[PDB]
């Protein structure tokens, strides 16, 4: 990793312009930078902010995969410079934010496969992400899935400080348990977002939580066909049902009854 001086980063981000690009700010603070013709994502870092900065460098140094975001450098006032992802997050693309076209079913299968390949690398290298969600699955120029945000990542165990996203968390994760099986539950929610194009949580929706549709389908009140994203023209029944089967297995309420990331990876390969 390159050690950037604060002035190199202040300059490339137009004095850290906090106005949206349509300025330099792309979201929350993350700015668009230009270092040596190359575009970069500069994250400028209620006192655990300094604590997150150390954990991210540590995990990034050890974890380098094609389905994980690459950290280019850091600065020390604290900054983290990453490889720029032109197609934003899976969340933004599924919601078609800023008039972007809907992702095809074909593209969606490749993202599911890619994201699972990234989680497989993490679990093979004994890392638990703890915050697997579509906002943390970024997309490059070819729509290759890239797992991001390793601030909460950890190397049978219980914690006093429960962290993650409530709408994506496993029952045991909410109880304080730290296990890679919790990451499998979170990926099941992400697969449901890919299938439906719906957010994991919507306060003006029945059900409010997307994971609750599994029970609606199992209690034969509704079908998966009723929930399939209508913003697609290539979603064949066979592969959508096959992805919902993986999502359903992932969302098993009992950790030991869920498949490992290798089986998830295997089932997604079989789907195509
Ligand atoms: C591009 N965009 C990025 N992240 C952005 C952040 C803004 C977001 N919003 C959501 C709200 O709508 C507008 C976009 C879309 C993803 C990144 C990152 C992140 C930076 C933060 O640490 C984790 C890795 C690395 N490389 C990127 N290349």
């Amino acid at each position: 990793f390159h050690s950037f001086s604060f002035y190199e980063l202040k300059n490339v981000t137009n004095n850290f312009d906090e106005r949206p690009i349509s300025g330099n700010k792309m979201g929350e603070v993350v700015y668009k930078g230009y270092v040596n013709n190359t575009t970069v994502a500069v994250k400028k870092l209620t006192e655990e902010l300094k604590q997150q900065f150390d954990q991210e460098i540590k995990v990034m140094a050890k974890c380098q995969h094609e389905n994980l975001v690459e950290l280019l450098g850091f600065s020390s006032d604290l900054c983290l410079v990453y490889v720029y992802m032109p197609n934003g997050s899976l969340l933004d693309r599924l919601s078609c934010l800023d008039g972007t076209p809907p992702l095809s079913w074909h593209m969606r299968c490749k993202i599911a496969q890619g994201a699972a390949n990234g989680i497989n690398f993490l679990h093979e290298n004994h890392h638990i992400h703890r915050d697997i969600k579509s906002a943390n699955i970024l997309l490059d120029e070819a729509f290759t899935a890239k797992i991001s945000d390793f601030g909460l990542a950890r190397a049978t165990v219980m914690t006093s400080r429960i962290v993650g996203t409530t709408a994506y968390m496993a029952p045991e994760a909410l109880r304080g348990e730290i296990t890679p099986k919790s990451d499998i539950y979170s990926f099941g929610v992400v697969l449901l977002e890919i299938i439906t194009g719906l957010p994991a949580v919507d306060e003006h929706r029945e059900p409010q939580l997307l994971l609750d549709i599994k029970e609606e389908i199992e209690d034969e009140e509704k079908t998966i066909e009723d929930y399939i994203d209508k913003k697609m023209n290539d979603a064949d029944s066979t592969s959508v049902e096959a992805m919902y089967s993986v999502a359903s297995q992932c969302l098993h309420e009992k950790k030991n009854k869920r498949p490992d990331i290798k089986k998830v990876q295997q089932l997604l390969q079989e789907m195509t």
